[PDB]
């Protein structure tokens, strides 16, 4: 249902999407979020014994300003039939 308490209030280039179809595609999300700007690229997560979609992805604008256009569009809007959320994302990297 409804949930207001789950948001990433930190602007950046990469943004996270959940709530997505199994049928949603790499294209789809590219034919969502071009709209905002231009896409560096768009990754889908499968699972690692079924290799079925996990129903999450994340989306790589050239700029921040791009993703923030997107992140005010597109979360909570419907594709395929299911009702999405969108939120600011960041890179990791190991370090000793």
């Amino acid at each position: 249902g409804p949930l207001g308490s789950r948001a990433n209030p930190d602007p950046n280039c990469c943004l996270g999407v959940f709530g997505l179809s199994l049928y949603t595609t790499e294209r789809d999300l590219r034919e969502v979020f071009s709209k905002y700007g231009p896409i560096a690229d768009v990754s889908i997560v499968y699972d690692q014994q079924s290799r079925r979609s996990r129903g999450f992805a994340f989306v790589y604008f050239e700029n921040v300003d791009d993703a923030k256009e997107a992140k005010e569009r597109a979360n909570g809007m419907e594709l395929d039939g299911r009702r999405i959320r969108v939120d600011f994302s960041i890179t990791k990297r190991p370090h000793t």
